[PDB]
């Protein structure tokens, strides 16, 4: 069921991406550079085991889960968070907790491109990722 999900995937679009570092406290250094990296994300499965590895020039991260199955993870901007993916409505639901925040990355696929929402407080990030061959 996750299965068109996977594979490479470049970014190509980027809204409100700095909106989103804000709100989490990316400091502004961090925030620039991030405004202007364009990260490839690779996702991969083993059996129950979803692979989801985001590389840059900048920073790299990866994480292995089972859908359903609570994991920790350490995110990019280094918060120690207790995360699930889940499969709701077709679409791929990451959902971080620490300190009582919470914040959501939604991965949907719309005419064969990867449409990543992150959302934090009241921001919302639209990031569009496109299939690598
Ligand atoms: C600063 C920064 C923050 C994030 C999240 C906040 C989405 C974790 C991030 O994923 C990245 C890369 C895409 C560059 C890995 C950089």
């Amino acid at each position: 069921m996750v299965d068109a999900f996977l594979g490479t995937w470049k970014l190509v679009d980027s809204k409100n991406f700095d909106d989103y570092m804000k709100s989490l406290g990316v400091g502004f250094a961090t925030r620039q550079v991030a405004s202007m990296t364009k990260p490839t994300t690779i996702i991969e499965k083993n059996g129950d085991i979803l692979t989801l590895k985001t590389h840059s020039t900048f920073k790299n991260t990866e994480i292995s889960f089972k859908l359903g199955v609570e994991f920790d993870e350490t995110t990019a901007d280094d918060r120690k968070v207790k995360s699930i993916v889940t499969l709701d409505g077709g679409k791929l639901v990451h959902l971080q907790k620490w300190d009582g925040q919470e914040t959501t990355l939604v991965r949907e696929l719309i005419d064969g491109k990867l449409i990543l929402t992150l959302t934090h407080g009241t921001a919302v990030c639209t990031r569009t990722y496109e299939k690598e061959a």
